[PDB]
């Protein structure tokens, strides 16, 4: 599986961005876009040699962890640092079944009981994205806190706040240059900041965009989508035009229409 | 006012192509772009200097005559043939006064009692512009036949028909890149040919598409525009992306919104 480096030691707007390019780059073939958006593998049909991207991550403290992101929806699925691996509870057989192709090397394959979602995470965080900081420094500790699981040093719940931290500045900066774009800034200033609303309502509502572009009248939704601006006012979108400087990468929904 | 110059004699489609390329860079200012479209200047405020465009066409024949197409809408208002000069009837005084500015210097001046819309025309014509050849042929006699209508040559019915074919070929050509595609087409093969329902209907709709888009939700329509295929099918537009590469300009509705 191909690997994307990226470390925190040092990092600049430019080190971020080309990462979060390169990343984008293997995540998609380039066989689909549709209205100027590409989208991501059907996992239908995907062979698992083609399933996942590992993007390994080293920090100030040359910690060193790997990260296995998901092909079909840019989902983190599990990681490895040093000995260990550990795997989010998979939600179907033909998932559990795909993971066992990852690490196959490392002496330790550990599988959580919780899932990755956002949901979970915070539960077992004991706090809410909209409350945890984001930032090159909150990755740099995130690398540390995800390396030293696997030598006890890590709480459960930094284990998980940890998560969303690298979930949101990997993942979501990948699917969406305006999260990319809040994550370059924060670097560019040196800023540790917890997302604002514009952030998290784009985060939960990336597969609803994704399905209602794929399902869109030449473009025009059947039924507008509410997001937040930054200051917290609701704003309608009607069209995929609003959204195409928005939304790098969308979810396989359905086959496009002749 | 500005003049540009066509011939039909020797016309090749890329001296047609040239021709509708330079009256479109004559008709926008390019100060108003709608999603791509550029939108023609608003009749309220705009100074009778910068209200019209001279279009000098010349036949094989060497006959010559010029027409006046105003700016807001690219309409054809009348023309000049030699000694005379002939104006549609104005449908308000404000457009009754702005001619009044073209083709001061010749000597007779002559308003007709009926207006340039189709259907008057047709029925002066004794024909639809579904049975009225197209085509660098039918444009070369339209020339020639008002010119003629100057010294007594033309018959009333003939000067409608030819103004139907001048209407199409440069107006409508200008404002649809379908058109003006249509048009390339007989040119290129020597066709001469009635116009088909995705020519008629396009013609018919300008006025409500070019306000569907600048009424539209970030490019949404309301509700739908009823279009016709080549065959005769009918076709919904839901959206201004589909017709971004069908027309070329629009006339001025509204102000764009921030
Ligand atoms: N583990 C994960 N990977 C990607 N996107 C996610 N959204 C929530 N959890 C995620
Ligand atoms: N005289 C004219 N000029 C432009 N468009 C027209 N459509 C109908 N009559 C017209």
């Amino acid at each position: 599986y191909p690997i994307i480096n990226f470390t925190t030691a040092g990092a600049t707007v430019q080190s971020y961005t080309n990462f979060i390019r390169a990343v984008r780059g293997r995540l998609t073939t380039g066989a689909d876009v549709r209205h100027e958006i590409p989208v991501l593998p059907n996992r239908v049909g995907l062979p698992i040699n083609q399933r996942f991207i590992l993007v390994e991550l080293s920090n100030h403290a040359e910690l060193s962890v790997t990260l296995a992101l998901d092909v079909t929806n840019a989902y983190v699925v599990g990681y490895r640092a040093g000995n260990s691996a550990y795997f989010f509870h998979p939600d179907n057989q033909e998932d559990a079944e795909a993971i066992t192709h990852l690490f196959t090397d490392v002496q330790n394959r550990y599988t959580f009981a919780f899932g990755g979602n956002y949901d979970r995470l915070e539960q077992l965080a004991g706090n809410l994205r909209e409350n945890i900081e984001l930032g090159n420094g909150p990755l740099e500790e995130a690398i540390s806190a995800l390396y030293y699981y696997s030598t006890g040093g890590t709480q459960l719940p930094t284990l998980a706040r940890s998560f969303i931290i690298c979930i949101q500045m990997i993942s979501e900066a990948a699917r969406f240059q305006y999260i990319e774009g809040e994550m370059r800034t924060r670097i560019r200033y040196n800023r540790r900041s917890a997302p604002d609303p514009s952030v998290i309502t784009l985060e939960n509502s990336w597969g609803r965009l994704s399905t209602a572009i794929q399902e869109s009248n030449q473009g025009a939704f059947a039924s507008p989508i509410q997001l937040q601006r930054r200051n917290g006012s609701k704003f309608s979108v009607y069209d995929v035009s609003i959204l195409i400087p928005i939304i790098a990468l969308m979810v396989y929904r359905c086959a496009p229409p002749p």
